[PDB]
């Protein structure tokens, strides 16, 4: 049967899954390169500039999801003002016609960090994450690397099932005093929000104090830290960039999480070793 | 790497043979897929022969002893390995591509990210061996990626797994399409399988009772599911020697839904240590 209707320089919105699958890979046998962003909406700086990065690649035509998973004019409007010529924006009964059946279950790292509360919370993510590689076959997948465990077990997933897709994380976007962007920043009343500046300053505090060792790195961090009123800190840890041990020496990564009120905040950064 | 047509070409690296399928692909030949655990016999060739058919294919045969799908115990080390007589089908039944990886090159991180199946993996032969299937639609997912297959072909001999099959596809949204191929027989209807060389001469003369019950029921079931099943016991219990493990009258799709007209009916025995699988299509008053 027909391809569905694809027009070129425009924004394409398709919510059937078989729909945008036909249409990705005509284009690919076309010449263009497919690029995927996937998003739960409500865009933000942070979006755009995944979608500026998926851009930029010669031939690339830009595939934008939209998905809010159980386990919009707006949004629309901002795709069009980037020249994403795809929206994929599927219903729950599209993505699981069948129910909640087979999934994907992460390896150990799921457990650890963000996993501490709830080891089922990445299994959702990665069964959806393979589902949309799936549906529109992309060259290439683009995430922040603000949710960094998350990043690292998509790497996992591609590396164990044999995907052949490239996944780029791009820098995180922050705030001007360095705030990582969140959905949920606008819940901090304002002393919650100047509070808040803490974690990434601890964070950069340790990348630079980190010539001086991992130890001297941590110690900045927690310092930084104890330095803010109201800031629950649930985790800080230093690890390899795979999320293993930390090596004596070389590449990092430093991961904090803590709560403020009732919400919950993330960041992390690059942590080289002496 | 190097593909010459018309010759069997052996590829162990998984990237050899992924860029050969592409390669093949992009020049118009369709890719079918029929993956095995190597101790080939004519039941995997109607799946080789099936593959074969379709106009244009290129067909992959992937032979590769899944560590994951085994529990035990000396399961894995006791399945049996005849590589050279399984090269030599394949040389016979004009196969192009052999895929041979190693353990190391499926697995270099050993387990980690794995599928986790729908609950139907927890019964009939997933009951006692509650990761078994976790282990097949792993292995299975990995080689349709690897291999990337317009098609991928599997027996009917083992029903469940085939089913379970059937959800990875429809659950991860997987390009391909699942072709099930009858179960092939011996003259006297026993189902072929790898397991039958464990048979000693009594152990052969009754496992025919396995195929006998279920061609009984799917005659009886013209009387009802009852009379269907009582025909599949009464043959089982004549027979010496066979310890029925299940015999289960399901609904084709084996999921919660209750028998309405179309069934499968499903049978496990024992003969000594020899565990033997068989399943028919049960149609029922019709
Ligand atoms: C390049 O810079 C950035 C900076 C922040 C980013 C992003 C990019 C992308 C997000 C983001 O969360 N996008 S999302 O809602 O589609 C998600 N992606 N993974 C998520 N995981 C969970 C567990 O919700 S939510 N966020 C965070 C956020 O929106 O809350
Ligand atoms: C305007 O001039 C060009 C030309 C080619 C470009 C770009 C710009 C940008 C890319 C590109 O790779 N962008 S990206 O965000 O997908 C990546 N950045 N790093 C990547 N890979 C790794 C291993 O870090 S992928 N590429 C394609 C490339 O470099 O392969
Ligand atoms: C069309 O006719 C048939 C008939 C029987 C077949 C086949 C084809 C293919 C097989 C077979 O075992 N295929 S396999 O090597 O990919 C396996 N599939 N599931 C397996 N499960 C276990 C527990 O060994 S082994 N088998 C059954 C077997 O070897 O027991």
């Amino acid at each position: 049967m027909a391809i569905p209707a694809f027009h070129p320089g425009e924004l394409n919105v398709y919510s059937a899954p078989g729909d945008v699958a036909d249409v990705s890979r005509a284009l690919r046998l076309t010449g263009r390169r497919v690029m995927l962003v996937p998003t739960m909406g409500a865009l933000h700086e942070g979006h755009l500039a995944l979608v500026r990065a998926a851009k930029r690649v010669p031939g690339s035509v830009v595939v934008v999801s939209i998905f809010v998973n159980p386990m919009p004019d707006d949004d629309l409007a901002q795709l069009r003002a980037e020249g994403v010529e795809i929206a994929f924006t599927p219903t729950t009964a599209a993505m699981y016609p069948d129910g909640l059946r087979t999934t994907v279950q992460p390896g150990p790292l799921a457990a650890e960090l963000e996993g501490g509360p709830r080891p089922t919370h990445f299994a959702g993510v990665l069964t959806v994450v393979l589902k949309l590689l799936q549906i529109v076959r992309p060259d290439r997948v683009f995430f922040g690397e603000k949710d960094y465990q998350q990043l690292v077990l998509i790497r996992q997933l591609v590396a164990d099932f044999n995907l052949d897709v490239a996944v780029v994380g791009v820098p995180t976007v922050r705030e001007a005093d360095g705030l990582a962007m969140s959905s949920r920043n606008r819940y901090l009343d304002p002393a919650q929000r100047a509070a808040a500046v803490a974690l990434s300053a601890a964070l950069t505090a340790a990348a630079h104090a980190a010539t001086a060792g991992a130890q001297a790195a941590l110690d900045a961090a927690r310092a930084v830290l104890d330095a803010a009123p109201g800031v629950a800190v649930d985790y800080l840890e230093l690890r390899d960039i795979g999320l293993g041990p930390m090596p004596l020496n070389g590449s990092g990564r430093l991961l904090v999480a803590a709560r403020l009120g009732t919400t919950r905040l993330l960041d992390n950064i690059a942590i080289e070793i002496g």
